[PDB]
């Protein structure tokens, strides 16, 4: 029985203005989620998730809708897992330190024999701080589902700052419609919007 | 109280044919190894260290055969104050793919640059990856390698970086990232160059 409190995607809180945070309780034996915020204010209505795992355990999952401005100015919150009548606290708040905007560099991968109709687009994302980062591609200005592209975990460079690389297949007809991706990054520290993009053409 | 066991590296076992395997044990602990044809370990290595959030990691280090391992032993490490077994992996095979990148100079960093390097669509996940720098192999800490994820089709990639000076690649601006991989052809290696500028 042990639990995990994530913080907002960068995405969620600077783009889609909607962010929230999650509670993951991971149950060996198939439990209530309490949440709270430190500075005592009212929290909003929170979605419970729960499901048996392909291994027979049971998952337990509760969603809170956080405010933009309470994030970003420092509030704590609190997910308290209790059973019927001891409990596990976890909270989860902004990271401090040194701030650093991400750099940027997307390319193109040559054709590999045997597979002319397949490319595979890659990003580096790196140097920044903290490690909260998301990472979206576009294609013809639009952005694709998430669903179409892996990210790797940040990682520590040799001095300061974090890296990650994203993964991007792309079919012939989508470079053939037009030959430019994008990969975006969605930072904090990045100014002035908190996303920083670059091009890359497969030919 | 985890445990975890890995098999040898591709690198360990095809390069250096001294392959080992290692249990590790995270938060005094036995650890017990045997193979399952029933016949004898060589003598193994415990390592122990306190960690700076207070608990203790205890790693085993066994050598293993290398033909033993190649033909399908399957070894165990057992914990007492709980087992895990490891064997080689099975089924399709693919050579990794490789491809080697050097990042433009990024403003304000004129003194450095980051090379990196995309390996994929290899079956199985077991990869080494190393780099050379004028035919001669960097230490390992100069790179790092993320784990293998699986491919949205078939196969896995992994990414490697490598940050270089600006004296290293004005003197040679040949750099090479190789993968060990046991479906690699010939002698299990496969590489690419990249020059700065
Ligand atoms: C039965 O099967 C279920 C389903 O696979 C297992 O549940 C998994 O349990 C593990 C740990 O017990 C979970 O791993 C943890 O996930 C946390 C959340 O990660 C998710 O969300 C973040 C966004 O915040 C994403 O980036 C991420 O990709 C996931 O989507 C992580 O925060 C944890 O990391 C911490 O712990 C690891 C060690 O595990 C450290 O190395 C890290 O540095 C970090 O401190 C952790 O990775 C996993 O999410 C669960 N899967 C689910 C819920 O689908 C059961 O464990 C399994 N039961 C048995 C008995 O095997
Ligand atoms: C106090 O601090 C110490 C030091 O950081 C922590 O020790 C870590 O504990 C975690 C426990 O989860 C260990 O995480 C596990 O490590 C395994 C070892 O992998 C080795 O090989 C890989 C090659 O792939 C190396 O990259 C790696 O560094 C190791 O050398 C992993 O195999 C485990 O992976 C599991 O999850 C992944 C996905 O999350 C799956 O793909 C795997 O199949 C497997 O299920 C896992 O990551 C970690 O190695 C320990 N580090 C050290 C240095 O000891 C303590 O945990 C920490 N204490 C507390 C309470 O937080």
């Amino acid at each position: 029985v042990s639990a995990y409190l994530s913080r907002p995607s960068p995405f969620d809180l600077f783009i889609r203005k909607s962010p929230t945070i999650t509670c993951l309780v991971v149950d060996l034996a198939p439990v209530q989620l309490t949440w709270s915020r430190a500075s005592g204010k009212p929290v909003q209505h929170s979605t419970r998730k729960e499901e048996k795992q392909r291994n027979g355990t049971l998952t337990v999952t509760s969603t809170l809708p956080v405010g933009t401005r309470d994030w970003i100015e420092g509030e704590t919150y609190q997910c308290r897992v209790t059973h019927p009548h001891r409990a596990l606290m976890r909270s989860t708040t902004k990271t401090s330190g040194p701030r650093a905007a991400p750099e940027v560099y997307a390319f193109a991968t040559p054709e590999w024999p045997g597979s002319r109709d397949k490319r595979t687009l890659a990003c580096l994302i790196q140097n920044f701080m903290p490690e909260d980062i998301s990472v979206q591609w576009l294609h013809n200005e639009v952005q694709l589902p998430d669903a179409r592209h892996s990210t790797t975990q940040p990682r520590k460079t040799k001095g300061s700052g974090f890296f990650v690389f994203s993964r991007l297949e792309v079919t012939r007809a989508e470079w053939e419609q037009k030959d430019e991706f994008i990969c975006r990054a969605v930072h904090e520290a990045a100014s002035p919007s908190q996303t920083v993009q670059r091009a890359v053409s497969v030919n």
